[PDB]
């Protein structure tokens, strides 16, 4: 009954952003955050800050692992989530911060075409992913994306306001490649995925090159159009 | 009303060719090969396996992790599998798994992790994966109980060159010995920690199977059918 809205963008966009404005603006709405923002007390937290200064040093001995902690680690946090709040909620809505999707579809994808995995892991992967979902990840199907495009040089600089020290390091040429990657998913539907009922989500597209911190009710008028179209 | 029984035991101690005798003494009685053994010799989880197989062969400090979860998480399926598929009719359903998710972890993860061939946060990851998931399936997979083949390193190293296969006839005896300490610590003095709850009082039936039973079993069947009848 709770609905289900995955942020989609590429880093530094603006999701944390868009997401904590959003939670804020209707007790019916709450949100998700991301399992790999948090790396960067919990074993979680420890586990996840080794593997991501890990996989920072050396991706393509680390990525399987990241791959495979993160997308867990999200499934996880979606559950706690759903389970848990909205349960007395009279027009629930989660926001996840990212998906088991971008999971695999961005991220995983582009590290195995990069050759930081090799093709037994990313197919070891894929296995492991297709059923992860399938065992204990159904009840966090999605009813709606909502993707933030924005431009590669825009996160850059949003990195660089930011100032994690590891993030720094990120050059343009990465978020090009997953800046490819996204529109080939959220805008043309090019992507073939294993779960069909993905080609039926309807997904709403936001442009968030401007800054939209002060100015968004444009950006969440829009969202609002969305979830009754759901 | 399945009961599920692990047989556990190490490298070439007999636990397959056992459990073949055991499939064809009861159209009652059903067995999940481990996959790993299956890799050991094709679907896309066996050419993988297969793959992953000689990559640990070839560096254990790479791909243990990796080899561990994916050993696992084909074993977690093949098992639900079976409790799903096999043996619908009969009146008295035993599953015989060869090994289980217990010694995946607390047998041969551990061992790895302790042979330096998995990190500390490859080893806490593993751990944390282990339980959410084996949570996840409140008591669908617990055991009932678990028949330990025993056997020395030295049967085992034996059996080894009898199987035959080339990629194994490397395994030294030193590797045979950490894991016979590992079981007989586990299932026989029982002084290994586990997190899982009611394994601390899983029933557990021992045989020393270091003498040829392929052609003399009898007695071993008695100890598993009187075992059976206190479940
Ligand atoms: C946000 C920090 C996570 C990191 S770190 C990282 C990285 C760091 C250094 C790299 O080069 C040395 C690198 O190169 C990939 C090599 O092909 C990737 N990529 C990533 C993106 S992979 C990812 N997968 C997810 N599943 C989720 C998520 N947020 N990120
Ligand atoms: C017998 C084929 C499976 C293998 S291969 C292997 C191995 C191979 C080469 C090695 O280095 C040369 C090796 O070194 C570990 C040294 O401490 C282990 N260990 C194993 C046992 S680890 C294991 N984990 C499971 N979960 C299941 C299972 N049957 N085996
Ligand atoms: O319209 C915006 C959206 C975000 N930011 C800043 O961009 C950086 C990255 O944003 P966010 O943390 O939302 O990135 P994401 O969660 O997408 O990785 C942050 O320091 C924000 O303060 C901004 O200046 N204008
Ligand atoms: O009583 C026995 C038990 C086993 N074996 C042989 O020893 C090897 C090891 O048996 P198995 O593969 O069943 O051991 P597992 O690894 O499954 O415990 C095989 O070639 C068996 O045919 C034997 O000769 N006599």
């Amino acid at each position: 009954r709770i609905k289900k809205i995955s942020i989609e963008g590429n880093i530094a966009a603006g999701k944390s952003t868009f997401v904590n404005i959003l939670k804020q603006l209707s007790e019916d709405w709450e949100v998700v955050p991301e399992p790999v923002a948090r790396w960067s007390l919990t074993m979680e937290q420890k586990n996840g800050g080794n593997v991501l200064q890990m996989m920072y040093e050396k991706p393509e001995r680390w990525s399987f692992t990241f791959q495979t902690y993160a997308c867990l680690s999200r499934i996880r946090a979606q559950l706690a989530s759903l389970n848990g709040k909205l349960k007395d909620a009279e027009k629930p809505v989660l926001f996840f911060e990212r998906s088991v999707y971008s999971d695999r579809y961005i991220f995983a994808s582009n590290l195995y075409e990069s050759e930081s995995m090799n093709e037994t892991e990313w197919t070891i992967y894929q296995d492991w992913h297709d059923w992860m979902n399938n065992q204990f990840g159904q009840s966090l199907e999605l009813d709606g994306i909502i993707y933030l495009q924005a431009t590669p040089e825009t996160c850059l600089h949003r990195i660089y306001l930011r100032g994690r020290n590891e993030e720094q390091g990120i050059p343009l040429e990465y978020l090009e490649k997953l800046h490819y990657k996204h529109e080939s998913w959220l805008l043309h539907r090019t992507l073939k995925t294993n779960f069909d009922y993905l080609q039926e989500v309807p997904i709403l597209t936001l442009d968030v090159n401007e800054d939209f911190k002060d100015k968004y009710e444009s950006l969440v008028e829009k969202v609002k159009e969305f979830l009754s179209t759901l």
